């Protein structure tokens, strides 16, 4: 989708929150701690390009998907080092070279697949991927560790890094989390070299289990000022969330009693009303099961009643505003606020995927 | 989200499907009916520039949602005229008019802002929209349409067409449909001059009340090969679905009875099982209610098993696979096929919704 700048639905991102959200991470973990900023996914919606460029002095690093995403940042003038978390495809060791970006290397028959192709290796900066209990990607035994390192240093390879992830650090349980702990602490101690730089501690680790950081923390979802559990666990200190998302009214109209709104018909109008639409829809990343949920208009709630239609939504007001009137989907608008995470939770999903589906045909605006 | 092709997951947009589609609609209504092409949302997540110029030859026109994707098709050469279905912005309309495109247009609040701002609308070619219970946008009353028409008129608009849309033409009853259709006729017939182009008809009107067609169609789901209704209503000829989603695995392992997988740990193999990784998540609009759907690997289903990640799926192999072995998510695959209409359903959401979501991180090749 093409960001669409003559239609009034507009995100708004605020890159001072996402730095305040740093500092005061970074206020909260030890002295020597490196700060990776994972940007991913287009920094989870907020626009990987512009929030690199507003943190890049406060951070040690960004952390991406894959190597496209990783080629953007270097495109735009990004200097810093950047790790790709998953697995690349054996026709990027090449370009990871050309560009300077650090490989994940997570399994034995994708570096022997690697090393049949015959590509040259000997630049190649990589961390190696440990599996403890995710069940994702990685090495689950200690063997199968000390025989990638082996091989990979003896084709010239820098193992500079490695790491595992977290399946559960945001429950208020925490025996698997323990658990996963003590598999990644078994097998870098029994690895005869362990490579440099350890870590393995995504937001909620960091926010929850702080005591547990190595030499750096993945920092996600708290970056943007979302609480990685969505409403489960309490901050231990504030996040100010970085994205807002509005629009305006482009008809407004008094219906009688009787009228139905939207595809299927599934409203119906019990009195006289005012409805009112909103040019935002699925495509927008608003999604159908938004029906019901409601949106601020001069510091009401205003349901969305009907069907969400592609690219248009429509709501019923408590009475007659002009066009133009703005629409607060999520962000605060009197006194009251819609946050991403509660609109998760209304679609029985995570705040994560919320601003992940906010398409492209949604501007984003900084400040 | 940025196109990343140096990852195995892609979309194959089959445009000779979508030319048979159109030829098959042109083939069921009456030769001379107009049919215009439906490109909102970027083709509905299928490529509108690359869709556009695929078809040009065989539509009398394209609609889009907002301005800003038809300048899009103009910026890229297509010449045919282009509605813009929805309201448009009254700051946007000067623009409109120097790249020829036809306006909707739906209320008189929104004509009576555009005559205060003093902007010359000579030449500027428009539809106006009747809500014949879409309760949507567009004039309700015939009175209301007549005043529009002419204060347009007198100010050099050329009101060239006039259409509404239908609610429910994709259900089994046709009650709200006929009520729909008669609420039109009767306005129509109110009027003293009825503007030249008079439209109605979507996919779902054009397959199942042909006879109800006026002056041209709108073709939307059913040129992509997707049925309107989903699985409620057998379509009246084939369909070929345009649209394939297809990814690779990135990792395979074994895991033993007692494993776990994703976030939450929420699944844990009961036998010693294959479990693979595919890199795509919901940042690629695979969203996280996709979970124990399954994907196709050989002609055989392959559940996702555990959480969808941003990035990654695990699925449950039958027997090893080496890396790189092709997963089909939506499309063909062996004796197997899995449609966007079993998506959705799965989902509790319609076909429109699960290809507008795909995001651009999946780059489209086109066939």
């Amino acid at each position: 989708m093409k960001a669409s700048p003559h239609r009034p639905t507009k995100a708004l991102i605020h890159l001072g929150a996402i730095r305040q959200n740093i500092q005061q991470m970074g206020a909260h973990i030890p002295q020597g701690t490196l700060k990776l900023a994972v940007v991913k996914a287009n920094a989870y919606g907020h626009g990987a390009v512009a929030v690199a460029k507003a943190i890049q002095d406060d951070v040690d690093g960004f952390c991406v998907s894959n190597i496209d995403e990783a080629i953007e940042l270097r495109q735009a003038g990004l200097s810093k080092p950047i790790l790709i978390l998953g697995v690349s495809e054996i026709e990027a060791v090449a370009l990871a070279k050309e560009y300077d970006f650090t490989l994940t290397v997570a399994g034995l028959e994708w570096i022997q697949a690697l090393l049949d192709k015959e590509v040259d290796l000997t630049g190649l900066t990589v961390h190696l991927k440990i599996d403890s209990g995710m069940g994702r990607i990685g090495f689950r035994e200690a063997s199968e560790v000390e025989q990638a390192q082996d091989l990979l240093q003896q084709h010239g390879v820098c193992v500079e890094g490695i790491f595992t992830h977290f399946a559960t650090a945001d429950e208020e349980s925490d025996d698997y989390f323990n658990a996963q702990l003590e598999r990644f602490k078994t097998i870098l101690a029994s690895m005869k070299e362990v490579p440099e730089l350890v870590h393995a501690s995504n937001s909620a680790t960091t926010l929850w289990h702080v005591e547990t950081i190595f030499n750096a923390v993945r920092m996600g979802d708290a970056m943007y000022g979302l609480n990685p559990s969505g409403a489960v666990l309490d901050l231990p200190y504030d996040l100010i969330p970085a994205l807002t998302l509005e629009s305006a009214l482009v008809h407004v109209k008094t219906v009688p009693a009787g009228a139905c709104m939207g595809y299927g018909a599934t409203y119906q109008a019990d009195s006289e009303q005012v409805i009112a639409t909103v040019p935002i829809g699925y495509a927008d990343g608003w999604t159908r099961d938004m029906q019901n949920f409601s949106v601020l208009v001069d510091g009401q709630a205003c349901p969305i009643v009907g069907r969400v239609s592609m690219d248009q939504i429509t709501i019923r007001l408590p009475k007659l505003y002009p066009l133009g009137t703005k629409v607060t989907l999520i962000g605060s608008n009197g006194d009251k606020e819609i946050t991403a995470t509660q609109v998760a939770t209304y679609r029985v999903t995570i705040n994560y995927e919320v601003v992940c589906l906010l398409s492209d045909r949604i501007p984003r605006e900084y400040y």
